[PDB]
Order: structure tokens, then sequence, then C-alpha cells
């Protein structure tokens, strides 16, 4: 069900060496930097970026770096990544890319300065892919009346690896597909399993290669030593991104980083604490049932302990929401291995239903267990609308519904400022 | 309690550019290849190795490769790794190293050809370190009347990382310390946590660096894409080595490899199936209690399913033995989260009590749970003496005891050829 190559959506911007696949993300820790990334296919081109604010039209230039990679019998075009920095908060910015030959203009708006009661609305999309369904989700999100300002991307980007030799063209199509959204608003990236691409047979054995060349993150802004896990503060939220397919052993770098990072969170500054990951820790569908177990046995307590608000995952092509629940009592022989409501525990939501290759996971465990608050096998996206330091309203729009129909909806009470039972 | 630098044990072989830190390991999948590794400190030197069999004294030469690494303000000497191959089975071999200036002679014996009833005796040492205690273990093993022929090394080699800036000299001392054993009989290597050495502060952030330069394994012989996990067949046993601090997510390379590898095991050819890892899956001591949980939730079933015989780990500086037990029934809400005797499950033994920096873990969970068959906080090593395709006799010598005193002893009944209850 993957949109074919001719698809209008996959069309290449006209012009010799026309910057295609333009896509941006947060470039620093708190909001005043952007990473502009694009691809030129005719010849290398200039990695410079021209930008200026709407108000003070003083045009400035930032210079980036260009790279290329080979996959198997594939060869990338020229990939460029430039980082504009020291932007002013809350400001529309105009940036042009492709200065040497055919220039393309775009705009993005710096977010507000980090704050206790600074509202912001994130869209949640995970497991996008490039089926027609995916097209639909992307448009539903594009139209949600409460308009999203940043997309938290929970993993599995293009499924190019389903194609033979992971036909990296499918990475180029996807890049072009999603441009309409990403060239204007950042998408926070999360490594999914489809990103791994461990292909020994074709002699590709460096995990996350194509992904890593195409998508960059300010991992160094947190003090991560790897792009596969990092964090960003934006508006009022503090976002930690983890890697299910990287390592979390005790003492390993991801483990070491997450621990320290959790201690660096300041709720007085960023009331909302959100965590992202691909494989979900709490899941009641049959598909991938219990994979999150390992990472669960490692990070749950921390999450409960620091009172993280929500945890979004993908990986299960469907939707599900949970009760604020923990299960941190088991000690092997003591039999306390059953999830209990705990109000310090986060609400685990899974939204890997944005489309993939057009297939939904419907087989679920009968009957819906206590921990599971609401679950449905439909394609859709989500929105997490932060209001105050106490309120944030999550929503779930189904692809079947009209753009403004909230198939599911929930008010989040800040685990830190207003810990009242938001459970139902 | 770490033996000081002057220690006779740490002495440098006399001679200009005298090959020091000589140490060998299996170089192929089935036994007819050796990897000779040494270090020259004065100048690069020749990476050639001269070898010949006792019988046919036709001296041959194998050429290796030389490398060096810098750690922080440290700089290795010249490390050499040469692989002699196509050796004859069961044959004493003589090899000389350091041909250009001061040559040193050693010998090793190829093992017997892989077989159903081929006996062999492995020594188990884990968590060695370089305290006086360590010295003692090494000697106890050196004297065990049933003489070991290969040492299965369960992780944590030298604890150089306890020193400041991980003073890599301590890696050089350890290398010299253990030479008396390793230059003559292979030690199968397992990455321990102390091997990770993730030191961002001193700008060292590549996991396992010093370890990886100094110790090499025939990972490519299995079809591993990383030295951190591999397998070797020797005598009658099939040995799988895993990495607790590498990644095991579903789809990750280690995960992918272990699965396939387990399918490649032929019990009709190698009756004994042994698995190595550092962090133990079943552990009743307080120290590191429940760390193996994650990797457990991922590989246990496989082990039960393939009927692996034993699983050795280190990490807990003490000793413990278990009942053939599984705990593969939990499905979250069903409460079946308690270990039961299962005769298809392996016996999990932990021997991280070879010495470390001279400290034993004694705090254990009271009372000793059902799954735990025998546990004690003493320094020691182990021997796993394979007899037939049905019998193998494990033993545990305490450092307090005399060389031939088996503080613990157990007969192993082959999970495949003779699955009778060896439990007690
Ligand atoms: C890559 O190889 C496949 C067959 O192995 C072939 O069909 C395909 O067209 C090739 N692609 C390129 C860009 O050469
Ligand atoms: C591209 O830009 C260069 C320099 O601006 C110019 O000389 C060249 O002719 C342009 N057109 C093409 C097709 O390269
Ligand atoms: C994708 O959706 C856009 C609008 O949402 C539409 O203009 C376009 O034709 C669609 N293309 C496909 C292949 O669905
Ligand atoms: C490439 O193809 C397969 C993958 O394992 C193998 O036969 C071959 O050795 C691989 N590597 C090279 C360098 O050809
Ligand atoms: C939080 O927002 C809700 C509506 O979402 C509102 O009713 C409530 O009074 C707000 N709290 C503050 C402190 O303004
Ligand atoms: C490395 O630095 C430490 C202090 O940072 C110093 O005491 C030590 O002697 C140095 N080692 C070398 C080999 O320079
Ligand atoms: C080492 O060997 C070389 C060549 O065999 C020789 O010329 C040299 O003088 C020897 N001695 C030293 C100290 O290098
Ligand atoms: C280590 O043990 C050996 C024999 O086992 C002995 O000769 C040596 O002196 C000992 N050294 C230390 C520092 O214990
Ligand atoms: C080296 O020391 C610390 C480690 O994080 C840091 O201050 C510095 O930036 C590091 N890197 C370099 C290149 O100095
Ligand atoms: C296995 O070895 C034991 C002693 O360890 C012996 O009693 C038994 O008969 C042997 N089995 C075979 C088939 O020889
Ligand atoms: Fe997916
Ligand atoms: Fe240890
Ligand atoms: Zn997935
Ligand atoms: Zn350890």
């Amino acid at each position: 069900r993957d949109m074919p190559l001719d698809s209008d959506v996959f069309r290449v911007p006209p012009g010799y060496n026309a910057p295609q696949q333009v896509h941006i993300t947060q470039g620093d820790l708190v909001g005043r930097a952007m990473i502009i990334s694009w691809v030129t296919m005719d010849e290398p081109g200039s990695s410079a970026v021209r930008y200026w604010s709407e108000k003070n039209g003083r045009k400035r230039i930032a210079k980036g770096k260009m790279s290329t990679y080979r996959f198997f019998n594939y060869s990338s075009g020229f990939i460029h990544h430039t980082t504009i920095r020291k932007l002013k908060y809350n400001t529309k910015y105009y940036y042009e890319v492709g200065l040497r030959n055919t220039t393309r203009r775009f705009s993005f708006i710096t977010p507000p300065q980090t704050g206790l009661d600074v509202p912001y609305t994130f869209g949640l999309i995970g497991d996008l892919g490039q089926s027609f369904d995916s097209n639909t989700t992307l448009s539903h999100y594009e139209l949600s009346p409460k308009k999203g300002q940043t997309v938290l991307f929970v993993g599995d980007l293009s499924y190019a690896d389903r194609y033979p030799n992971h036909d990296n063209v499918r990475w180029d199509t996807w890049g072009r597909f999603t441009e309409r959204s990403v060239a204007y608003q950042p998408w926070i990236w999360t490594a999914g399993n489809h990103e791994i691409e461990f292909a020994p047979e074709i002699n590709e054995t460096e995990p996350f290669k194509p992904f890593s060349y195409r998508y960059h993150v300010p991992y160094e802004a947190s003090q991560s030593t790897s792009p596969f896990w990092y964090s960003i503060k934006r508006a009022s939220a503090h976002i930690i991104v983890l890697s299910s397919y990287s390592a979390y052993g005790r003492g390993t770098p991801q483990y070491t980083w997450l621990k320290k990072e959790l201690r660096k969170v300041k709720r007085s500054e960023t009331p909302w604490l959100i965590v992202l990951m691909h494989s979900p820790l709490y899941n009641s569908y049959n598909h991938h049932f219990m994979e999150g177990e390992a990472m669960r046995t490692k990070f749950e307590a921390w999450f409960v302990k620091y009172k993280v608000d929500v945890v979004f995952a993908g990986h299960v092509h469907a939707y599900e929401r949970s009760e604020r629940v923990s299960n941190i009592a088991y000690k092997i022989t003591d039999g306390l291995c059953t999830p209990v409501k705990d109000q310090s525990a986060p609400v685990y939501i899974t939204i890997g239903d944005a489309g993939n290759y057009g297939v939904i996971d419907s087989n679920m465990i009968q009957p819906q267990p206590e921990y599971s608050a609401f679950r449905e096998a439909s394609f859709g996206h989500g929105m997490f609308d932060i209001k105050n330091r106490t309120h944030a309203h999550f929503s779930w729009n189904r692809n079947q519904d009209g753009v403004a129909v909230e198939a599911d909806s929930v008010w989040f009470f800040n685990r830190h400022w207003y810990p009242v039972d938001d459970s139902t």
C-alpha cells in the first residue's frame, strides 16, 4: 500500500540542483538554534543557508557541511547540514537554501523561551512510513484545528528497508514526501527498529547508517555521546529521547547518560517531563507483546521516581493509553509482579499508528487488562497540547474521523504541580 | 589490595624490545588456529611468529599486524596480533615471538578434533583483577590436579579503570601478570563492565577501547560482526559468548546473531552447550541483585528451548549455583512470575570470585531462595571437566582450601543425551 514512485507527493522540485528533501530540527538545548538539512542531487552545491527575521530583515548566512554515503549499490546525493544559531525566541525566520543554483525559501518560528506556564502544542506521529495512509495522517495533522508546532516522532521513518537492498531511493522519496511539514516545523527524531538496517548479507553492518546521515540531532547539546539518545527543552516541556535498539546495560553510555540527565531536569523551569522511545514498556496488543520488558526492568523506577508525565512509543501499529501504573515491586520470589495504579507513574501512550506500509495491528489480548485505559486499532496521529504548568490536554484523531474529531481525549494533571488523579 | 607495581609478578622480560604480555586464544571456529598477541615496548618490531610441531620440526612463519592506541595521556607500546592457522589437532606446538631482537619461546597444544565423546577440561575464572588474591587463584588453577586446558574467562579483566584516568599501565601489568597462563593455553574472552571504560570526562568515549586493542577474538569465525559476541567449538563443547553491556534489543545485531547461532548448534557433534556472560541472569546476592533481569527477559526462553547445559557469569564477587530452573511463564497480569524447577533449563553458575581488587560480596538475600542450589562468598575458580557426551563434572575450589579440595562439586547430566535430574 506504499504510494508508488510517481506519486505527486514524491515529485522533485524543478531547477538544476534544486535543494530537495529540506527538513529542520532543534539545533540546541533550549530553542534558539535550528539544523537545516537538505539534499542536492546534481552536484555538491553550497552548504550555506541564508536567513533573516521577519521584523529585522538583515539577511545573514550560515555555512554547513556536506556529506555523502553509499549503501549497497546505492549512492546518496549530496547531503547538507547547517546549523543556524543564536536565533531570537518566538520569531518567524526566513531561510533560503541552494544559493548557487536554484534557491528555495522557507520559514520557521523559534519557540517561546523556556517557561513554567508557556503553552505549546506537540503533534505525535510515530511509524509514518510512506503508504497512502501515511499521506492521510500527515494531512490530518496538517489540519488539526489546534495546530501542532513541533512533531515528536516516535520512530520507524520510511520503511525503506522493506524494499530490496533497502533500496535507499525510498529514503529519498520519504524525505520529499514529508518536506511539506518538516521544512517548516521541527520534528524531534527517534530511532526506530526499521532505522537499524543491519544488513550483513549485502555487507551493510553499521547500524543506523542511512538514518544517521540523513537525520541529525543536537545530541551534543545534552551531553550525549551519541545521536541515538538526547534531550531538548522547548517551551515548557523537557524531552528525553531514548534508543530501544541501542544499549541500556548498567554502565553503558545510554544508561549512564539517562540517569544523570534525569537529575538535570528542573520542573520549576520545565513543568512537563516527556519521554520518547519506539518499543513501548506497557502494551496489550499481541504484536510485539512484552518486548519492552527489558528496557522496562531498567528504567521504570526512574520514571516513577522522577514523576515523568507521559511516555510515548510507536512500534505497535495501533493506539493505546494507560492508567498511571507502575510495577516496580517484583523481587523474583515475592510474587509482586502485577501492575498497580500508582499516581507517580506516567501515562504510557503508544501511537505507532500513523500508517507504516498501510497495515494495522488489530490482534489484542482479550480481555483488556486493568493497566490499559483505552485501546484501538485505527490509523491516526496525536496532539499533546500544553496549557498551564498544571494542564495539558492529549487528544487522538482517527483517520476515519474528520479532521477535528477527537476519537479519544484526556486531560493531564501535572505529576509535579498538580498531582491529582486524572485517571479514568 | 592490588599487588603493587614492583611485584615480581609484574616483572618485564629482560632483553631489548623483549616481547612482553604474550597471550593466545582460539583463532578459528573449531580448533586449528591460534591468535598470538604480544607487546613490544622499545620499538615496533616484527609481527612475525615462528612455529613448528614437536614431531615434524619444520619451522614455519606467520606474519601478523601491529597497532597502537592512545588512551588519555597514555600511549601503548606496539601491540601485535598474528594468527597461526591450519594447525594439526592435538599437537604440541612451539612458537617463538620477537624474531628481530630478543626472541621468546612458548608452546601450546591444539585440542582434539570436535567430537561427541571427546573429553576436555575447562577452567572457569571470572573477575580476576590484580590483587594478591587474584595471584592466589591463578596459582590454584595452575595446580588443580585435574589440569585445565583452556580457561573460560567470564569478564572484568584488570580493573585498570579503578585507577585514575584508568591508568592503562595497569593494563600492561595485568598482561604481564597473567602471561604465565595465557601464553601457553587459550583463555576465551568475555567483555565485562570494567572493560567498557566509558570516560567522557577524559574525553574517552569509545566503549571497550583498550580492551579491544589488547584482546582479540575470532569473532568472524562465527558470523559475528563484532568481537563482543561470538562462539567457538572446541573438543566436545559449543561455546557461545554474549555481551551484557552491548545491545540485545530485538533486531539488534547481537540479538539477531544469537538467534541464528543457536539454530546452528549440532548436539550430535558437540554435546555440551555452554553460554558465557558477565552479569548473571539468576543471582541471590544483594550486590547487583536483579541486573540480569533485562537480558533474562530476552534470552531465557531460548536457553531453555535449546537446552543449554550451563551458563557461567561473573560480576558478583562470590560463588553461587542453581537448580535447573526456568521462569518463562509470566505474561504480566497472570501472576506466574516465580521460578520453577524445569529440567530443560540450564544450571546457572556464577564465578566472579577470582579476586578483583581483593573484595568479596558477602551480603546475600536471606533466606536462600528455592532456585539457589548452593552459594558462598569465597574467592576461588572452577573447573568443568567434560567426560562423555553424558557426563561432565563441575567443581569449585576455594582459595582457603588446598589445591585439590573441591569446596563444591556437581555432576552434570547432558540436557540432550541424558536428561536425568542432576538436581539437588
Ligand atoms: C542494485 O542491484 C539490483 C539487483 O541486485 C538491481 O536490480 C538494481 O537496479 C541495482 N540498483 C542500482 C542503482 O544499480
Ligand atoms: C549554476 O551556478 C553557477 C555559478 O552561480 C553557474 O556558473 C552555472 O552556469 C549555473 N548553472 C548550472 C546549470 O550549473
Ligand atoms: C496526498 O495528500 C495530499 C493532500 O493531503 C494530496 O494533494 C495528494 O494528492 C495526496 N497524494 C496521494 C498519493 O495520496
Ligand atoms: C559480501 O556478501 C556476503 C555477506 O556476508 C559474503 O559472502 C561476503 O564475504 C561479503 N563481504 C565481502 C567483502 O564480499
Ligand atoms: C489551566 O488550564 C485550564 C484549562 O485547560 C483552566 O481551567 C485552569 O484554570 C488553568 N490553570 C491556571 C493556573 O490558569
Ligand atoms: C597523566 O596525568 C596525570 C595527572 O593528570 C599525571 O599525574 C600522570 O603522571 C600523567 N601520566 C603521564 C604518562 O603523563
Ligand atoms: C636489533 O636487531 C637489529 C636487526 O637484527 C640490529 O641491527 C640491532 O642492532 C639489534 N639491537 C638493537 C638494540 O636494536
Ligand atoms: C604470586 O604467586 C607466585 C606463585 O603462585 C609466587 O612465586 C609470587 O611470589 C606471588 N607474588 C605475589 C605478589 O603474590
Ligand atoms: C575534554 O574534557 C571535557 C570532557 O567532557 C570537556 O570540558 C572538553 O570539551 C572535552 N573535549 C575536548 C575536545 O577538550
Ligand atoms: C560417563 O562417565 C562416567 C564417569 O564420569 C561413567 O561412570 C559412565 O559409564 C560414562 N558413560 C559412558 C557412556 O562411558
Ligand atoms: Fe513500525
Ligand atoms: Fe567485577
Ligand atoms: Zn517498529
Ligand atoms: Zn562486573
